[PDB]
């Protein structure tokens, strides 16, 4: 019942697409929970709605989709030239595919299990791991969560009642367990330590809380963004940037002095999600003994994932003609073995990273319920009315396409960076239906984390550069694929400007800005000729020049009469044999153990009197 701030009583909760974690602080692991509801097929309308595309799939794709690959193609002959090692290639035996029946001796094939019990009653709903062994032909699955935040765009949900119906009881399913036993009726003695994206939508934010306080009747609830948690997680003193690998998408932040910097979030739309699809595509186009892969299914997304997770690599040691083995479980068959051959296919699929249009390629446009997002409107200034989430210079740029490391002059980048401060000021009160709506961020993971670690810097504090680059950490669940690290290095090095490599970057815009702010500044009468309207452009070309001048100057500066300063690329994953899906729950459950949370838990009274108002007083970011 009673209300002390002592961790004993606290559970930590960090949503996301592909499974909860969820635990008490002092774990040494939370508990994972695949985030999964099973419905009955006789339960749901799927007429009209349609799409059973649970049932569909194909190996041939377009001309962009070819001259993607082919370039792709290219780029790993490079790196294998670069380093090691090439052959004859496809030539193959996978045409000629042989099964082979296994007796009921499932031993494991990689990490917690084995042979799939099943489940065939389909008068209930199941969760977690549970609704993993529904059979397809009875049971459809849907995801309460995208990522931290709720599943707006799922077509399974008729309202946000549904969803939260099950995010409740998939919450319940996970708090009751081998290892948490905590039944509902005691929930009322536990506070939450909450993870929440770093661009969270406060729609989603405070009814999570609603929920948790006013019908899950937790004690208490406090948040923390991704990013900071990574930090908890890891080691927070710094200032550095996290890359954060998920399923369906990518985020990536700077994190300096305690704060997550706005300005420096992305949020780019793709993840391991995409890898393991265009694994499949791969295969099947590398003639798979599996050609009618059912991929939007549970059954063949689950070998999908399979499959990826265990054999996608950039540890260009290690890329042979292969021979790769696998068993496609019996939904009811019996359990049939598969052996089959891979050469550059384990790396191609997760080199689209780097060129990810062609991931737009193979997945459908998003076809989001207006019925359900009507119901979760975006958050409003409750006096101007001013669209109010957090939103991100970086976001807006890498999503339309403005990307420094796509820039040639130094003059270009130079002056989009002076811009800066006025892009900004435009996002925040535009006629703003502008910055795409429906438009996704398709940008190349390194030119993203280079726009992120710019702007992340002349935002906030320039002189943080440095460290940014020197602590790029690599977390999230889809990030665990060997070497991500070594070829995000090479790549980051290919492609980020110059002017933007040098050491003395920050000095030098500092010294800039100064010295444009002594035009505006110590000039403060009207401009030297007797009439002006016009007569700021000869200021703003005394400017222009200026920055000519000081961009030349710092050029001849450049030559240094030798050697030459510039900034490292540290991409850090965490060690082998620890989980990179785990260090942001880790994080969360550290600040559930310190002096801080005490100030920073919103009570059910805390909620009652003030709603979403106390965010504005108790919360470790300024909401």
């Amino acid at each position: 019942e009673i209300d002390l701030n002592d961790p004993t009583a606290t559970i930590v909760i960090h949503p996301g697409s592909n499974s909860i974690k969820i635990g008490f602080p002092k774990d040494d692991h939370p508990v994972v929970v695949p985030n999964c509801v099973a419905v009955p097929k006789k339960w749901l309308d799927l007429e009209n709605s349609e799409h059973v595309e649970n049932v569909c799939l194909q190996r041939e794709q377009s001309e962009e989709f070819n001259n993607i690959k082919s370039e792709m193609e290219k780029n790993f002959r490079e790196r294998m030239r670069y380093y090691k090692r090439k052959v004859p290639g496809n030539a193959h035996e996978q045409v000629v595919s042989f099964n082979e029946n296994s007796k009921p001796e499932i031993i494991s094939e990689k990490n917690d299990p084995s042979p799939i019990e099943w489940i065939f009653d389909d008068s209930k709903l199941y969760y977690g791991s549970d609704a993993l062994r529904c059979v397809d032909e009875k049971f459809v699955i849907r995801k309460p969560f995208r990522g931290g935040s709720f599943n707006v765009k799922s077509p399974y949900y008729k309202s946000l009642a549904e969803l939260i119906s099950d995010v409740t009881k998939l919450l319940e399913h996970a708090l009751n367990s081998e290892t948490l036993n905590v039944k509902p009726t005691k929930f009322n003695q536990y506070k939450v330590v909450l993870v929440i994206p770093d661009i969270f939508k406060k729609s989603h934010v405070e009814t999570f809380i609603r929920v948790l306080l006013t019908e899950l009747q937790f004690q208490a609830v406090a948040i923390i963004q991704e990013s900071l948690a990574t930090c908890y997680g890891a080691g927070i003193s710094t200032s550095t940037c996290v890359v954060n690998i998920g399923a369906a998408e990518t985020r990536i932040a700077c994190v300096d002095e305690g704060t997550v910097l706005e300005h420096s979030a992305i949020t780019l739309d793709y993840g391991g999600d995409d890898i393991t699809r265009l694994f499949a595509l791969f295969l099947l186009q590398s003639d798979f003994p599996l050609q009618d892969w059912k991929i939007d299914s549970k059954h063949g997304w689950l070998l999908a994932e399979r499959l990826k997770k265990n054999f996608t690599t950039f540890q260009d040691a290690d890329v042979a003609v292969q021979l790769y083995n696998f068993m496609n479980r019996s939904p009811n068959q019996p359990t049939e073995k598969y052996e089959f051959k891979l050469f550059d296919e384990v790396m191609l699929a997760p080199l689209a990273l780097f060129f990810p249009q062609i991931f737009k390629l193979i997945r459908t446009s998003s076809h989001k319920n207006s019925s359900l997002e009507f119901q979760l409107p975006e958050s409003r200034d409750l006096f101007t009315n001013e669209l109010n989430d957090w939103n991100s210079l970086s976001q807006f740029e890498s999503k339309e396409g403005n990307l420094y490391c796509d820039l040639n002059d130094d003059l270009k980048i130079l002056n989009r960076i002076l811009d800066a401060h006025n892009i900004i000021d435009q996002l925040q009160d535009k006629p703003e239906n502008y910055g795409n709506t429906l438009k996704e961020n398709f940008a190349p993971l390194e030119k993203a984390i280079v726009q992120s670690i710019a702007n992340a810097s002349i935002t906030a504090d320039v002189t943080r550069m440095n460290s940014f680059y020197s602590n790029i950490l690599i977390v999230g669940g889809s990030s665990k694929i060997p070497a991500l690290d070594f070829i995000l290095t090479d790549r980051i090095n290919i492609w980020r400007p110059s002017l933007l490599s040098s050491a003395s970057f920050p000095q030098f815009y500092k010294k800039l800005t100064k010295e444009i702010k002594d035009l505006e500044g110590h000039y403060v009468n009207a401009p030297d000729k007797t009439e002006d309207e016009n007569k700021q452009i000869l200021q703003a070309q005394i400017k222009e020049k200026i920055v000519e001048e000081l961009e030349e100057q710092h050029q001849n500066i450049e030559h240094q009469n030798g050697n030459e300063h510039i900034f490292p690329v540290s991409i850090i994953p965490p060690p082998r044999d620890m989980n990179p899906a785990l260090i942001i729950w880790k994080g969360a459950s550290v600040l559930a153990q310190i002096k801080l949370v005490e100030e920073l838990f919103i009570t059910n009274s805390d909620w009652d009197v003030h709603g979403s108002r106390i965010l504005q007083y108790k919360c470790i970011f300024t909401y």
